[PDB]
């Protein structure tokens, strides 16, 4: 996992659960309690997993539920740290831009396995967005979507269409419906 995003998660964990839980979780995998993780680093996925399991044990919340809560709150953290990804956008543009963003942020790592987040319109007021990744981070993905809605103040209805592993990759497809129409038919 690129350090760019792991750094945001550590802050978000502090925001949600507090410094003791976070400091102890970091110390439990051999990190300095105050470690600041940089874009220059590649963090092992299994370490992130151990940290979250320790956060789980101390809070007494299921780890899926923690990823869900982190997903929702991390949008806030992202918009404070990298506002230019948010400014002058509405929800629909932000979400459709996300696949491209994750390729751009990992393209100079080789062996990079960004999550794929391809979205397409399926109706005047709806898109289908599909999470595809080896990392099975389904609750994070869903949480991020819920936090994006809340950050842009745009109500959405989200339907999980399908979730499972297709040939090695975890996949989760959702249909996201906006309150009003956001697309219109145009000459292709
Ligand atoms: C400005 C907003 C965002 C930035 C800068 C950002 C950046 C990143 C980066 C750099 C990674 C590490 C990927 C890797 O190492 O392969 C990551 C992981 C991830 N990103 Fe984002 N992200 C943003 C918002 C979102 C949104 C809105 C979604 C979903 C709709 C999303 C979905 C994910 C997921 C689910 C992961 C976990 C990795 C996985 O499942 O394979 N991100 N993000």
């Amino acid at each position: 996992m690129k350090g760019t995003i792991v750094g945001t998660w550590i802050k978000t964990l502090r925001d949600l659960y507090g410094n003791d839980v976070v400091d102890e979780s970091l110390k439990s995998v051999g990190w300095e309690p105050d470690r600041v993780i940089t874009p220059l680093e590649d963090i092992d996925d299994d370490e992130v997993r151990r940290i979250f399991a320790k956060v789980s044990e101390k809070t007494g919340k299921n780890v899926n539920e923690i990823w869900r809560e982190v997903g929702r709150q991390n949008i806030k953290t992202l918009s404070e740290w990298f506002p230019s990804y948010f400014a002058g956008r509405r929800l629909v543009n932000f979400l459709m831009m996300m696949d491209e963003v994750h390729l751009q942020l990992t393209k100079m790592i080789k062996g990079a396995t960004p999550p794929r987040l391809i979205a397409k319109p399926v109706a005047k007021d709806a898109i289908e967005m599909e999470y595809v990744s080896k990392r099975k981070m389904y609750d994070y993905f869903l949480g991020l979507i819920e936090g994006s809605s809340k950050f842009f103040k745009e109500e959405i209805s989200v339907e999980e269409v399908e979730r499972g592993e297709k040939d090695g990759f975890s996949r989760l497809k959702v249909r996201i419906k906006f309150k009003n129409p956001v697309f219109e038919y145009k000459k292709n």
